[PDB]
């Protein structure tokens, strides 16, 4: 591996595509080796641009565009931060040469729904909820009615609903409709499990490494607490660990991914995978020596893991506001700052209804502690309009 | 506490006087809080403006650019990361309400080792090397004889200097002081040489709920620039105890919230104060691996006015620099990735250019023992090929 000096004519370029909070901590890993780098998303002053060299705001759902902006920097590496992005256009780029982290491929299935589903359950044969695809509200019906009540329905390509009864069917469909991919959807048997992990699992030079399990609580379509490790048998972790192995190993290229999992005792079903770090692990902001950000740097750059530390129980906590505004402001924020706690607040330019604006983290003697210290930080700071 | 959006109208905003590494860590610290980071330097592309939202190259000993700058950006807080700034108008701007990092009297102190030594020697009577200050070369002579051999010179106002063991050296020794001070003529400084254990930087944070102390930080000086740095160096319980006495001393007296970076020497349970920086050290980047809050977090967190409530150690750690000797303006690092590993990382710049020797960037390591973790880190800052 042989870096440059950002800025010079040798310097080593990095552009994001997609600039939000988890883009700022990948921009700033990146800034603390001396790598230069280009922010672009669809709007200004997102999250990554305020620490990038430099920045972007283009349709990224334009390949046209996406081909330009990248012609124009001439990057090294391009990291893709979320899903709406021309992946038929990274594709062609790395035909074209050009090196896509961590593979264009590995983007171009998560994406979509059905590819890694049919990747993971036929493919890998790993388990899974079970499920059905459909392109039509019949087939659709038809889907529903095989997999059974409950169900949840999703857009493969974005949308989502927990279907409880027939009642909903029409509505559901409508909604998967409004949230990419030609208005097909899968339909999933709902899977009862315990808890829900994300195993943060590193591919890089020295092959792969796990994080400790990182659990969390999803409500209404976002996360909200966070925390490591997760309490797991010796055997649930080995088969997590096994599936994520495969997962990561069949996506290709180097990177952090997030292998989404279900636990239900010593079972572990395998979910959905983010092929770049995962908006749950942000708790290793404060959990690791090395944060889930760092290690996809150091992955994505040709250089070895080695090992990671995990610092005992910790936990993440949003800051999750719902109003409308251009001007927000944080007060109270030293009721929510001490010893083993720390707060990220993102720099979102502004606001309309509900979005994460900031982080709490936290550590302690139990999972239990670091959850709550993470929490009533978060509940202490005041965000005004 | 209240913290606007970066960028937005009601942003808090920070004014770096000084974009080096050290400040490049401050400003990733400001940003990682949505704070709105004006990175001001001697030159261009210095390494915080490269996480600054903006950056200004300017006249930095200039009173009326300074006020300028100021004028034009509308910082809330003024961050002074080096010595070379008009202190006079940072008396002003604080007077006129802005907020001097840590108080604009701390960076006129500390600016000039005549003000800190005499403050700290004389004022606050906390035990130091002899000294005596001199003027022209007959007085800076007398100086000597009095002081005896070895002694160190120094300049006042900043390199250029030399340890003396003979009146062979004299005439050298003066004439690298005056090269190497303010405007290149100016008084020096002549210390009695401390035939120290070993020396410590105490990093202390002075903040709105105390003052916090970090676990001791041992260093290794050579040819003017630190080579190693390590936590936590072990000290009885005395010196540790002495040490904690001395630095919260000098940062009250200092004034102001920030993080200090209080060098001293130890002799046993004897604890001799040397010089305080009035922010971040170099020294303290080993707090980039070893500890939950490094340094530049503590730094930020209390200027802001936020309290500290602890510090966690993670264990024996080290930092190692790499210290390259070439002229370039387009530096590259090769075998990197035999620079970093288990328990190992490096940091690099950005700093554009080169032309002699330089630190561009550092290596740090964890392990069971500060002897392992220095080796180490020595062993991965070496691995990196430097070429230009
Ligand atoms: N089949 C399923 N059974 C039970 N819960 C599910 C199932 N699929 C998804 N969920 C819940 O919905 C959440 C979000 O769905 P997911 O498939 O991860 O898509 P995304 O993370 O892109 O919204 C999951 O984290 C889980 O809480
Ligand atoms: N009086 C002294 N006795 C012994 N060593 C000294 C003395 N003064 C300085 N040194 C050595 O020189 C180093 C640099 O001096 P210092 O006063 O910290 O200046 P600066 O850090 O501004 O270069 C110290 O860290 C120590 O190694
Ligand atoms: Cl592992
Ligand atoms: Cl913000
Ligand atoms: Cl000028
Ligand atoms: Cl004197
Ligand atoms: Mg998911
Ligand atoms: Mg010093
Ligand atoms: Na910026
Ligand atoms: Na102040």
């Amino acid at each position: 591996t042989l870096l440059g000096t950002a800025l010079r004519p040798a310097a080593t370029r990095v552009m994001l595509l997609g600039s939000g909070e988890l883009g700022k901590e990948v921009a700033i890993e990146c800034q603390r080796l001396g790598v230069e780098v280009i922010a672009v998303d669809r709007y200004a002053d997102a999250p990554a641009m305020h620490v990038a060299h430099r920045s972007h705001v283009i349709n990224m759902l334009d390949g046209d565009a996406l081909r330009r902006v990248v012609e124009l920097e001439k990057p090294h590496y391009i990291v893709p931060e979320i899903e709406a992005i021309a992946t038929d256009m990274l594709i062609q780029l790395e035909e074209e040469g050009l090196n896509v982290v961590p593979c264009a491929r590995a983007t171009k299935l998560t994406m979509n729904r059905e590819g890694i589903r049919r990747l993971a359950a036929e493919e890998l044969q790993l388990p899974t909820s079970t499920y059905r695809f459909a392109d039509s509200e019949s087939l659709f019906r038809e889907a529903v009615a095989d997999i059974g009540y409950p169900c949840i329905v999703k857009p493969v390509m974005s949308g989502q609903t927990f279907i409880r009864s027939a009642e909903q069917l029409a509505q559901a469909w409508k909604y998967a409709q409004q949230g990419a991919g030609a208005g097909r959807v899968i339909v999933e048997g709902v899977v009862k499990f315990d808890f829900e992990i994300t195993l943060l699992t590193v591919s890089a030079v020295d092959g792969v490494h796990f994080c400790a399990p990182v659990g969390h609580r999803q409500e209404d379509g976002d996360y909200r607490e966070s925390w490591q490790p997760q309490q797991m048998s010796p055997l649930a972790l080995e088969r997590a660990q096994e599936i994520a192995r495969k997962v990561v190993l069949a996506l290709g290229g180097y990177g952090l991914f997030g292998v989404e999992l279900f636990v239900c005792g010593d079972e572990v079903i395998f979910s959905e995978v983010s092929p770049r770090p995962h908006d749950t692990g942000m708790v290793t902001l404060i959990s690791q020596d090395l944060s889930e950000f760092a290690l996809h740097v150091r992955a994505f750059l040709g250089l070895p893991v080695g090992g990671i530390r995990q610092y005992g129980p910790a936990a993440s906590a949003v800051i999750l506001p719902q109003l409308t505004s251009q001007n927000v402001t944080f007060d109270n924020v030293q009721n929510a700052v001490g010893a083993d706690l720390q707060i990220r607040l993102f720099g979102k330019p502004e606001i309309d209804g509900s979005r994460r604006l900031g982080v709490a983290l936290a550590t302690a003697e139990s999972v239990v502690d670091a959850i709550e210290r993470a929490k009533h930080a978060a509940g202490q700071v005041k965000v005004q309009g």
